[PDB]
DNA sequence: GCTATGAGTGGCCCCTGTGGAGAGAAGCCTGTCCTGGA
DNA sequence: GGGGCCACTCATAGC
RNA sequence: CAGGACAGGCUUCUCUCCACAGGUUUUAGAGCUAGAAAUAGCAAGUUAAAAUAAGGCUAGUCCGUUAUCAACUUGAAAAAGUGGCACCGAGUCGGUGCU
């Protein structure tokens, strides 16, 4: 028999509940065949469970990293351009200078030339470091002096300016003096480069203050001198300079010291101003306009161009390189092979900063940038939507609000529809002359004045007309020619002008396109038009409203709004009327596009990708549940911190509804109407919560993971209750211990390792940053991420004698080696010293792979060297009820009688606490093996045994954190903190039972490792 | 008897900050309304 | 919040 | 009754592109004096280069952390196919009968 069965669902952010029940609230149980090589051939399981998986991630970080990579690449390209310009003369002075610049990061053993980067000899380097202690001194020297300097110093200064050219927030060239004063604290020192003067002044103040502080400290507190000037570990000056301490840390540490001594008034004031001992490369410099650097560059080039012809002949190139920037409406410069590129090319030469404007069509680039993201019209998927400020759109809005305005005058039996002449007269008299029009204004100015209807009753509008001809008023203010605005032949020209003013944002390109239409207006109008900008887009297309014409009458939807006779069909009525070809045109335009895959259709929805993942997982769960029951289709499907999580929980319902309804019923009747064999019911959680609260089925999110399954089961029960012993059946179902809980196996992806680059050490677990940079000499990354684990059976030459030893262990692959591993596993396994590879025994072990051990103890393979708790705790319902009522003993919100009775029930069964502790201890002994922590918990229990009941319950709820699924977590019990017990040994599972589970946990194949790899 | 290697227990660490431009989606209220059920 | 790493201590095989 | 559409305000979030300021790492910036060395005293400390996921071929001023992923058979892959039912009981499921 096709037993009537229903599928209930509870959809969360990371969990998917599923349940199958009969017509009488019972969950059938089946005997399932079990594959593998073990003895257990058949296992009986209930048709109830739940699924858990990791939260989905937004694509923000990948985009950020991509933008950063592009920043780095473009900066290096600019440096390469500068070296390309300079290299010709460099060979005549010192040909190996650029080699030394590139090869500085290596040790002296790996340097191909002398170790000194700048001059190549120690005397000149010392002289340079003495004469110019900081680069700002060299910059000021080149700006102010008239001396012929060595080209190397010029290159150094120019490269330093180019690599750190500063921001672009300010437009044009350079109350403003106050902004400069905030940027530039220099007062009167007469030079063209104030920034260098400010930095030098800060350096001098730092030097003098350091000398004074050394003097005073050595005078009065000799003992603290060592801490301040030698100890790198503390937040003192040594830490501020040679350590990692920040400025605020240094000020906070130095504040009490200066308070203890005299003569520190000015130093304390400077500390209050954050001006004491301040570096040159700080987080303050973000506010520097790039025009200062441009001016310094220009001054240096102007002063030095009289000695070096190539500097003079290439000054424009250098200024461009400093000032060149790719417009934000162009995008990446790729030849089609990049999925983010939309640039259109005039030719195929290499793009350089000196010829960018000739190769890339900026206008077409902006058009493609704007168009590729705009919505398409739903009714006509082949057309773009008009701008919201378009004239036809405003006319459509005004008339559509006016279309259903019904007017009643004295002597008229029924409300009448406005005539096209009336519509046009009203619009011309009020809307084209007033920005906002109310009902009283209409009554006074059209009915009373024009048609002499002194009293009129107007229905359909209460207060006013929200539509407005704002664009009309703006164009009348600019053009000041009503005849030009009212011309029908200029409607195309006006629409083109509006579209041009809406698409682009640059003044130059807007002028460029509108230059073809300057023949109609003066220069003042063109400039006034130039400054006008509009944003936003509509929801309808031009072709729908005024482009497609009814072949019988030739009218458009615009004409139907203006003049259709007594019918006065509005926008909703015009599309649904069968007398017009427009609805036939709509159905024809419903392109039978290639059926989006369920993945694609889910990916096409609105929300974070995590909710889409949840949708796909729920659909696959439903599909497998249907497959299990003999492919007989079901009757009914009943479906249901940080804010976005619950937002997505409420957002799931509708989409799950239409996707399930679409896939389920695919058969149409003889009239092409869909025969709906499946009923989709959406219910909000409040009804289920009320059902829970009325019948004492409390929900505790801290005990275990059966709450999802119970929520789904109650969802199905309550949903089927309205469309169609019972409480006894529910109570029997809820206390069932065997529930299918499944953890989804995953292959980890992401960054190769952590980002903190650590100093050099003598260890084998450091990762090089390049191909030829041994970490023992240069340090590197740490903590690589495990991709997945493979079981290997082979022989290893061990010991100093290199003796072959047959082995069986786990070797986890890092994400950096996944491609290398799957390219040729034999070569990779030979690389790590394993020989006589047993290819047939390679087993894929992703994260959360499950192993079964004796006494039912289970472990999930968290990584190549760590395990997680896999066994689940099952508690009787009475203990759950007692614990919940105890935890909210004083938080009960209800009638006094029931609250007092529940509190009395809590009072009576205090002996439950010992039973709860004993059962927790037994479960921990049997599956957790946490003897020391268990003893600590037991000792703490007896210690606080006189505490009030509610506090006892609150502390007990914390205990289940030790027994929950996943990685062990620390928890607090009264005043005691319990450390986390971590399993760092994976050897015990090499001879255990390996289990593969279906996505619902019913189909499974068991593999025993004790037989694999045997001699 | 000496040294080296695994094996358990406790402890410390994990890149940050902003500007400019656009497009879209969702939810909450008022007006105007439709499509299905019943 | 959760997995890699290190310092210290300690049992044991090789020798 | 549920869902849906167009306008007028309120809020929150998502997707794409263009820039800037840091931080980290190694090296360079002759430490001295006394002492055989361990070590003790003195002195100085603000800056610079390179890299910032290993790299790849389609060689671009491009791409590299989004999503998808139980097992077996066909398939390069996408993709497709592959596993009995009923009845009684319940500590991670057990028992009874049929096929």
């Amino acid at each position: 028999m096709d037993k009537k069965y229903s599928i209930g669902l509870d959809i969360g952010t990371n969990s998917v509940g599923w349940a199958v029940i009969t017509d009488e609230y019972k969950v059938p149980s089946k005997k399932f065949k079990v594959l593998g090589n073990t003895d257990r051939h058949s296992i009986k399981k209930n048709l109830i469970g739940a699924l858990l998986f990791d939260s989905g991630e937004t694509a923000e970080a990948t985009r950020l990293k991509r933008t950063a990579r592009r920043r780095y690449t473009r900066r290096k390209n600019r440096i390469c351009y500068l070296q390309e310009i300079f290299s010709n003369e460099m060979a005549k002075v010192d040909d190996s200078f650029f080699h030394r610049l590139e090869e500085s990061f290596l040790v002296e053993e790996d340097k191909k030339h002398e170790r000194h980067p700048i001059f190549g000899n120690i005397v000149d380097e010392v002289a340079y470091h003495e004469k110019y202690p900081t680069i700002y001194h060299l910059r000021k020297k080149l700006v102010d002096s008239t001396d012929k300097a060595d080209l190397r110093l010029i290159y150094l200064a120019l490269a330093h300016m180019i690599k750190f050219r500063g921001h672009f927030l300010i437009e044009g060239d350079l109350s403003d003096a106050i902004l400069l004063s905030d940027i530039l604290r220099v007062n009167t020192e007469i030079t063209k480069a104030p920034l260098s003067a400010s930095m030098i002044k800060r350096y001098d103040e730092h030097h003098q203050d350091l000398t004074l502080l050394k003097a005073l400290v050595r005078q009065q507190l000799p003992e603290k001198y060592k801490e301040i000037f030698f100890d790198q570990s503390k937040n003192g000056y040594a830490g501020y300079i040679d350590g990692g301490a920040s400025q605020e840390e240094f000020y906070k540490f130095i504040k009490p010291i200066l308070e203890k001594m005299d003569g520190t008034e000015e130093l304390l004031v400077k500390l209050n101003r954050e001006d004491l001992l301040r570096k040159q490369r700080t987080f303050d410099n973000g506010s520097i306009p790039h025009q200062i650097h441009l001016g310094e560059l220009h001054a240096i080039l102007r002063r030095q161009e009289d000695f070096y012809p190539f500097l003079k002949d290439n000054r424009e190139k250098i200024e461009k390189i400093l000032t060149f920037r790719i417009p934000y409406y162009v995008g990446p410069l790729a030849r089609g092979n990049s999925r983010f590129a939309w640039m259109t090319r005039k030719s195929e030469e290499t793009i350089t900063p000196w010829n960018f404007e000739e190769v890339v069509d900026k206008g077409a680039s902006a058009q493609s940038f704007i168009e590729r993201m705009t919505n398409f019209d739903k009714n006509l998927p082949n057309e773009k939507v008009l701008p919201k400020h378009s004239l036809l759109y405003e006319y459509f809005t005004v008339y559509n609000e006016l279309t259903k305005v019904k007017y009643v005058t004295e002597g008229m039996r029924k409300p009448a529809f406005l005539s096209g002449e009336q519509k046009k007269a009203i619009v011309d008299l009020l809307f084209k002359t007033n920005r906002k029009v109310t009902v009283k204004q209409l009554k006074e100015d059209y009915f009373k004045k024009i048609e002499c209807f002194d009293s009129v009753e107007i229905s359909g509008v209460e207060d006013r007309f929200n539509a407005s001809l704002g664009t009309y008023h703006d164009l009348l203010k600019i053009i000041k020619d009503k005849d030009f605005l009212d011309n029908e032949e200029n409607e195309d020209i006006l629409e083109d002008i509006v579209l041009t003013l809406t698409l682009f944002e640059d003044r130059e390109m807007i002028e460029e396109r509108l230059k073809t239409y300057a023949h109609l207006f003066d220069d003042k109008v063109m400039k006034q038009l130039k400054r006008r900008r509009y944003t936003g887009w509509g929801r309808l297309s031009r072709k729908l409203i005024n482009g497609i014409r009814d072949k019988q009458s030739g009218k458009t939807i615009l004409d139907f709004l203006k003049s259709d006779g007594f019918a006065n069909r509005n926008f909703m009525q015009l599309i649904h009327d069968d007398s017009l070809t427009f609805k036939e045109d709509i159905q024809k335009a419903q392109v039978s596009g290639q059926g989006d895959s369920l993945h694609e259709h889910i990916a096409n929805l609105a929300g974070s990708p995590a909710i889409k993942k949840g949708i796909l997982q729920t659909v696959k769960v439903v599909d497998e549940l249907v497959k299990v029951m003999g492919r007989h289709k079901p009757e009914n499907i009943v479906i249901e911190f940080i804010k976005r999580q619950l937002v997505e929980t409420r957002q799931i319902t509708k989409h799950v509804a239409q996707i399930l309804d679409s896939r389920m019923n695919t058969k149409y009747d003889e009239n092409d109407k869909l025969i709906r064999e499946v009923k989709v019911i959406t219910l909000k959680s409040k009804l289920v919560s009320d059902f829970r609260k009325d019948f004492q089925f409390y929900k505790v999110r801290e005990i275990n993971n059966y709450h999802h399954a119970h929520d789904a089961y109650l969802n199905a029960v309550v949903g089927t209750a309205l469309i169609k012993r019972d409480f006894a059946t529910v109570r029997k179902v809820l206390s069932m211990p065997q529930v299918n809980i499944v953890k989804k196996t995953e292959v980890q992806t992401g960054g190769f390792s952590k980002e903190s680059i650590l100093p050099k050490r003598n260890s084998d677990k450091l990762i090089a940053r390049k191909k030829d940079w041994d970490p023992k000499k240069y340090g590197g990354f740490d903590s690589p991420t495990v991709a997945y684990s493979v079981l290997v059976v082979a022989k290893v030459e061990k010991g100093k004698s290199k003796k072959l030893k047959s082995v069986k262990e786990l070797l986890g692959i890092t994400i950096m080696e996944r491609s290398s591993f799957e390219k040729n596993p034999i070569d990779f396994l030979e690389a790590k010293g394993y020989k006589e590879v047993k290819k047939d025994l390679i087993i894929k072990l992703p994260k959360y792979s499950l192993f079964e051990l004796e006494n039912g103890r289970k472990r999930m393979l968290a990584s190549a060297g760590e395990l997680q708790k896999g066994n689940e705790l099952a508690l009787p319902s009475k203990y759950v009820n007692f614990l919940y009522l105890a935890s909210h003993y004083e938080k009960l919100k209800g009638s006094p009688e029931d609250n007092e009775q529940k509190q009395l029930f809590v009072e009576q069964h205090k002996h439950y606490l010992d039973e709860i502790i004993e059962q927790i201890s037994e479960f921990s002994k049997r599956v957790i093996l946490a003897d020391a922590n268990l003893d600590k918990v037991l000792s703490a229990y007896n210690k606080h045994r006189d505490k009030p009941i509610r506090e006892q319950a609150e502390n007990i709820i914390h205990l289940f954190t030790l027994t929950n699924l996943g990685a062990p977590a620390a928890f607090k019990y009264f005043d005691t903190t319990i450390d986390r017990k971590r399993y760092t040994s994976t050897k015990e599972v090499l001879d255990a039972t390996l289990i593969h589970q279906s996505i619902t946990g019913l189909y499974e194949t068991r593999i025993d490792l004790s037989q694999l790899g045997g001699d």
